[PDB]
């Protein structure tokens, strides 16, 4: 027996449970098993495990990381071996018996004949173990606390210096307990004589420190004195910090946020990394800054820049909102930016350097000097009027946001400790600030709502910045003003690469945030997107300014300009969104990268395209699509209906010359997504058959006049006999109305109770009679679909027998459902269809519908897995299924079990839907469907892919992500299987008859991840948009003549709003539109042309 | 300002300069220079040169023109001139030209200067301990290759073991879209070999550098991001990070199809500079996170010859279990990656040795046959 | 050989191109121009079984994946090509009954692709034969004379010892070491 820190526990006990892998795992390294108490420093004793291997079999550190969790999870934490030591083999006694005390005299350094020569093997691998424990105990460079590391390096014969690293990993928040350490580590390197400074910062590239920890606040704090103990256990250890004798840098490596920023300011010095983001938000939680911010914030911005240093603190208090590093610089909220190479961190230790080398001299010493005298001159009252700067007519504006937010008492929380330490001093507004922090915790109107508001995504808009004010009134008038003078263009006007001053104001076409309640002015195209004044940009060393001749007018700016389903604002911080994606812009400006390659010249005629991604990944090889992937103008901050705009370098292409300027900058999008669609996605053949939705307009057209180019039997959807007189126009087989009276009411989704759905079926056979009679007796091969909920399952039905539909977009709604297709097939043959390789991971559902015990069917799957060597995970019904399994000696092919009727014993909230849950339209009601996606996510996706991945977890899946799932046709639980495989190529088969029954997912879930269904007779494949490299492809075939640009409706800048509201109501004039910027005429070919017209308009 | 000041310069160089023109060419290098273009055939060509120099250095910058034009023309349909130069740089037989003041590596003051720079902190001794963010990165290194002879300018190639040769080169400082990296260790790779000795391509034909360091690949720190790297928040100063050694045009729109095909080319052996040294720099996609369980040796030694095998079996040949594959050099290196890798996916391996014990090596390691 | 005599090689490497491959692929680029393939570069080579000019039509077709075929019978001849041209550039030869496909290297996808593998088994990393910084000209020489000592080679620049598995571990045995 063993006494492992006063915890008696038995050597049989831990080896037991370690042997427990041989009864779980037939296939188990582990052999023997014998475990030691070895002295320790501290522990007295600690369990060592000696473990003999299987012949031929190695002890992997995945198998001591296995049974070191087998003796957690039987005994406990307190008996887990602290290292496991493999042996060739142990003394073996004349019969074979393992003299077990041979072992402890060996580990013990004890005095041990009766047995062969293993003996020397174990003092080899005991020596060399305690001598590990001998460097792990002396060594002084590293002091490991638990969400902090401090790194001690000699400067000096007698000057260490002391790197303080925050680590709670999501985004390095401190919570109560790294307060606790943090006072603990300030207080200890304050009395260290042996540091001579200490450099702060944060582990990641993400945040230096992005708060407090906001879900305890909320869940942990019932009472007063509970709350009072996070500002003050976090304000002293910023005030030792802030006193201390030794010069403390900040190395602001990520953003510094509420308390984070009170962490930083708490330090003597600042040097940030450029991408580093500050600010105060506590108060959008209906709290205040608690740990210092009310005090340290608007002194130090004071101290630089007087009443209006003083007017920027009660910005970021009052407003929340976070600024960028290069105005944390000029406000005097940091001290440096590590620019180029250098980075914080390395900056501050050469800091630390130089005041090692020459003390006060150094810029550290200074301003570490500089400080002490600024600190204690805060401990007085402030010579400024604060009652006058809060006259400031914004401050008002924000004011009055506050109250429209039901933040108004967390404002006056705010002023009160403000204005109690302005008046009294740093101290006195320091203990009021902490009282109003607390009071505002557990104030039921106040965090108590406020966090409620904001973890459950229910916040209010944050007021506007200063600098993020468009008001109507003001626009026309400001235009002028600037154009007047030399800092903004007229529209249209000639730009001349290379010659042409850059002006530093632009005008574009977007939404801004309402400058009274900071909520973007979503609305109707023509009626809310508006012309406004911006900022030209400036283009980072990948970048390229470029100046916009035309642009495209795609239907992904209306869904922006429209916040519909999804806010562009959420995905940046900024107070307006530019949309527009593709266009024809001239090069004004190359970052020093773009440059280097050579490829892209200053003054030269380029068409955009609008894709951007991870170009520094090494996954760019595989795909860049697949490599941190966004669509400019519709998933960022700026687009090209505007000026000027700044674009990755593989956004700038060469257009085929043969093109006229209208056509060059009008097709990317549409053209590319159908290309990759057709050619990648699809991959069409000559003399298949074809049916393309929206035939007649955007990319439905371009699709349908590709796949005739291919040689397809192509026919188009379309509401109009007018449009299918123009699609038959392009060679088309035929054309149907979905308007026509005698089959538009079946273009619908299919319904809840299978009786009616199967009718449903049955009224699309007009629709089918239709399409026959136009392809000599065929369904369509291929199917290309976009209009959404209200037309993807007519869609559906219209394929062949093992046809291949593929989608990019849902107009209709996201709700999607199709009645499967006869058929059925191997699990064998359909795992071969979606490439099933070894090592892959997979998910297979049990007694889908049932919970008899035998699913004859499920069993044949998992041996088809089984064969292909594939990591598999069972999911049953019930826990009977789960014991069922568990006797078929499955252990060499699954990795883990479970059972929904176990994870509904565990988790009162989870759900099991049966089908997708609808929800309501979010043009109807916005808030509720956010609601409700959030509640499958939350009940549904989030608890059911943890258990999953907890069992699918390994080496070369660190994070448990299915790579392919085996459904089953007997249920609904599509939607959830396509949301939970992996993105990027994830692939859900069926390998059961299908036919009669509905099956449900969630739209974007399959397009914008591009996953893929297998069904014995039909496929579903997710497509999105295209790669820089497909574009260089697609104008390859454009030149060739293998592709045709249809031409653009062209409309004026002014009509541009006009444009996007004639293609939501598909009252299209055209084909496709484009916005003219600045193209003298119309039939130019060249960029001589076009310099050679604007010459001679001026 | 720029253009008045220049018009006063112009008026100056037409009257005889205040600067001894012959105390310069004492200098030691220029006379090294000289001496060069005699080993070279260019003296004449010198001597030209300087006349003209010479000339409106002392009658102004006309007299000298005027002397300058007639030298060049005569230079030009000098059979011992312009005939054969243009000739031999057209047929690509031209000498060598001498190196530059900063590119002299001679052999006897290399200990001595390998020392002084270690008495300042202007060189880390080799294995030296480096804290990334805290240890100053000096501007010297060490580092493993090729120079060119300082006295005739010809890459001094031949047998790695008499010619490789350690040089005090500069620290690099990494691009916008590069790291710096300190080398715990280096991939040895054939590929280094054919750059030393020059068979059958020169890798000074690539770069205009007057030294070669070859290497590709190894265990590595980070020690430095350029902008982009910050910006992308992948890599972090003071990862552990295994080195992949293929660069390419990061930006070019074909980077979708495959960067192989964009611009690639190797480093060490298709750049100036490779990780047999104590630093380099890196294009980020370089860099990479080692499997977990791997030892520090293991970390840094496979990423050429193993990744090679793995685009030739599962991305080249495409290779089916249970077929039969027939292995070059088996025992070794790549050979050795490829026969493990062929069995490991399942099929007959049979390995080519020049041994016994090779062939015994191999038949351990799963082979049908060897 | 450009071993034994590298200054007649290089003659020999541009003559070829000076005078068959440039004079040749001029013409045929003249008729191939077009909008699409503006340098005028085969995709792909129909060679000839009668004749033996293989490498011609792979230095020719385009690189990376440019491919020559054959469909005739091959039996009892001799072809020949240039090595470089096929793997360096990745070029493919498509034979009726044989396949030739050039491969280089590798992209850094493959390699986490790899480093995937490595993690879960399917691959294994040779244990390298370790060398101090001042063996790497006689690891070098050991490779070129093909006298290994161990199966590939590895340089140790400021390993402090080996078996050593984490960063941490590297960092305390540096400051231990002082
Ligand atoms: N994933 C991507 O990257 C991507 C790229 C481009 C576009 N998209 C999306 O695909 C869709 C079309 O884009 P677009 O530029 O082609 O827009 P578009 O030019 O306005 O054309 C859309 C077509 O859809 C048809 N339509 C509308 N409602 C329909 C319904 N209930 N049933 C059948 N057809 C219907 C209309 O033709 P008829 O009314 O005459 O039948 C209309 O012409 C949009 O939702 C877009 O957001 C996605
Ligand atoms: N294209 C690329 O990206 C790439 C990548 C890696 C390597 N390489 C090249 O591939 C070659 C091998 O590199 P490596 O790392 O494997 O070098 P290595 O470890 O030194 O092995 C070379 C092998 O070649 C065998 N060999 C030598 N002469 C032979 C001959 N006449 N016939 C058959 N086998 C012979 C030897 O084995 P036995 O004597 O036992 O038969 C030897 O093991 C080099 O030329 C290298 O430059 C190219």
């Amino acid at each position: 027996v063993i006494n492992v820190s006063g915890h008696r526990i038995g050597t049989e006990e831990i080896e037991g449970a370690i042997l427990r892998d041989k009864a779980l795992d037939p296939n188990s390294p582990v052999g023997n098993v014998i475990v030691i108490g070895a002295p320790h420093s501290q522990k007295g004793v600690t369990p060592i495990a000696f473990v003999t291997p299987v012949e031929g079999r190695r002890l992997t550190q995945d198998d001591k990381r296995r049974l070191t969790d087998l003796v957690r999870t039987e005994k406990g934490a307190v008996a887990v071996p602290q290292d496991f030591i493999e042996l060739s083999e142990f003394p073996e006694t004349r019969s074979g018996k393992y003299m077990r005390r041979m072992v402890r005299a060996v580990v013990e350094g004890g005095e041990v004949l009766r047995n062969p020569e293993s003996l020397d093997e174990l003092a080899r691998a005991v020596d060399g173990w305690k001598r590990r424990q001998s460097l792990s105990d002396t060594q002084a460079l590293f002091e490991r606390y638990r969400f902090f590391t401090i790194q001690y390096n000699l400067v000096a014969p007698g000057k260490r210096v002391a790197t303080v690293t925050v680590k709670n990993p999501p985004v390095n928040a401190l919570n109560e307990r790294a307060l606790d350490e943090l006072v603990i580590i300030a207080e200890h390197l304050a009395r260290k004589d042996d540091v001579a400074a200490v450099v702060f910062t944060g582990s990641g590239t993400a945040s230096f420190v992005a708060g407090a920890d906001i879900r305890q606040m909320l869940e942990e704090v019932n009472s007063v004195e509970e709350a009072k103990a996070l500002p003050d256990n976090a304000q002293l250890a910023f005030r030792t910090i802030e006193e201390m004798d030794k010069p403390c840098i900040a190395a602001i490596q990520g953003v510094a946020l509420g308390g984070g920023m009170e962490f930083a300011l708490a330090c003597h010095y600042r040097v940030a990394e450029p991408k580093a983001r500050f600010g105060q938000p506590e108060i959008n939680l209906r709290l205040l800054p608690g740990y210092g911010g009310t005090q340290r914030l608007p002194r130090l911005l004071a101290d630089g820049g007087g009443e209006t240093g003083l007017r920027d603190a009660l910005d970021l208090i009052l407003g929340g909102r976070a600024i960028d590093a290069d105005a944390a610089l000029a406000v005097g909220a940091v001290d440096a930016l590590a620019d180029g190479s250098d980075n914080a961190l390395s900056h501050a230790h050469a800091m630390v350097r130089e005041f090692v080398r020459s003390g006060d001299d150094s810029a550290l010493g200074k301003a570490f000097a500089a400080r002490k005298t600024q600190t204690q001159s805060w401990h007085e009252p402030a010579s400024i009027d604060l009652d006058a700067v809060l006259e400031d007519e914004f401050l008002q504006r924000i004011l009055n946001q506050l109250e429209w937010a039901g933040r108004d008492k967390a404002g006056e929380r705010a002023l009160d400790a403000v204005r109690t330490g302005w008046t009294q001093g740093m101290t006195a507004g320091l203990e009021c600030e902490a009282q109003r922090f607390a009071e505002a915790i557990i104030d039921p109107e106040g965090g108590k709502t406020g966090i409620q508001q904001f973890m459950d995504k229910q916040s209010p808009p944050l007021p506007v910045r200063r600098d993020g004010v468009w008001e109507d009134d003001q626009h026309e008038a400001t235009k002028t003003a600037l154009i007047e003078a030399g800092d903004l263009l007229p529209l249209g006007a000639p730009f001349y690469p290379g010659v042409t001053a850059i002006p530093p104001k632009q005008l574009a076409f977007g939404i801004a945030r309402d400058p009274d309640t900071g909520a973007p002015r979503f609305g109707p195209p023509e009626t809310h997107e508006r012309e406004l004044v911006v900022n030209t940009p400036k283009p980072g060393a990948n970048e390229a300014l470029i100046y916009l001749l035309s642009s495209e007018v795609n239907f992904n700016d209306i869904w922006a300009l429209t916040g519909i389903p999804v806010s562009p604002f959420d995905a940046h911080d900024e107070d307006v969104q530019i949309t527009g994606s593709g266009g024809l812009a001239l090069v004004a400006a190359l970052g020093s990268e773009l440059k280097e390659e050579g490829r892209l010249q200053v003054g030269d005629l380029v068409s955009v395209y609008s894709g951007t991604s991870e170009l520094l990944s090494p996954l760019a090889g595989d795909d860049p699509m697949y490599a941190g992937f966004a669509i400019q103008g519709y998933e960022t901050k700026t687009g090209s209906h505007a000026q000027f705009l700044t674009v990755q370098g593989p956004q700038l292409h060469r257009p085929p010359a043969d093109l006229t300027l209208e056509q060059a900058g009008a097709y990317t999008l549409n053209l590319g997504t159908v290309a990759r669609c057709l050619f990648t996605t699809l991959e069409i053949q000559a003399g298949k058959t074809a049916f393309v939705e929206g035939s007649a307009t955007g990319t439905g057209l371009d699709a349908l006049k590709s796949s005739v180019r291919t040689g397809l039997a192509v026919t188009g959807l379309v509401s109009s006999e007018d449009r299918a007189e123009f699609v038959k126009s392009h060679g088309s087989v035929g054309a149907i109305n979905r308007k026509d009276p005698e089959i538009a009411d079946c273009f619908t989704p299919v319904p809840d109770d299978p009786d009616e759905a199967r009718q449903w079926e049955a009224d699309g056979e007009k629709l089918l009679d239709a399409y026959r009679e136009t392809n000599g007796g065929k369904l369509a091969d291929y199917v290309v679909s976009h209009a959404g909920e209200r037309a993807f399952p007519r869609s559906f039905q219209l394929l062949a027998e093992g046809g291949r539909l593929a989608f990019y977009g849902a107009s209709s709604g996201y709700h999607f459902s199709f009645m499967g297709k006869g058929g059925e097939a191997r699990p064998d043959e359909m795992l071969a269809r979606a490439n099933l390789r070894g090592g892959e991971s997979v998910l297979l559902y049990y007694g889908p519908g049932s919970h008899e015990l035998a699913d004859e069917k499920g069993l044949e799957m998992v041996e088809a897995a089984r064969l292909m060597k594939a990591r598999m995970v069972i999911v049953t019904t019930s826990d009977g299924q789960r014991e069922f399994l568990q006797s078929l000696g499955l252990e060499d092919a699954v990795e883990g079990i479970v059972s929904i009727e176990g994870l509904k014993r565990r988790l009162s909230d989870f759900h099991w839907p049966d089908t997708l849950p609808r929800l309501p339209d979010a043009r109807t009601d916005i808030e509720n469907f956010k609601i409700g996606v959030r509640a499958y996510q939350q009940n549904t996706m989030k608890p059911f892919g943890t258990a999953v991945g907890k069992l699918l977890r390994s080496p070369g899946n660190p994070r448990g992500v299915p790579d392919l799932v085996i459904e089953r046709a007997g249920q609904d639980t599509l939607g959830v299987s396509t949301s939970l495989v992996k993105p990027f190529g994830g692939r859900v088969i069926y390998a059961e008859e299908m036919a009669g029954r509905r099956y449900t997912f969630y739209a974007p879930q399959v397009w914008t991840r591009q996953r893929r269904i297998y069904m014995p007779s039909a496929e579903i494949f997710g497509t999105h948009l295209c790669n820089a490299y497909e574009v260089t492809m697609m104008n390859e075939m454009v030149a060739a003549g293998l592709l045709d640009v249809t031409e653009p409706t062209m409309v004026p800048w002014e009509g541009l709003p006009e444009a996007h509201q004639a293609m939501w109501d598909n009252r299209h004039s055209g084909a496709t539109y484009v916005v003219n910027h600045a193209l003298p005429a119309m039939g130019l070919t060249t960029k001589d042309e076009l310099l050679e017209y604007w010459v001679a308009a001026q």
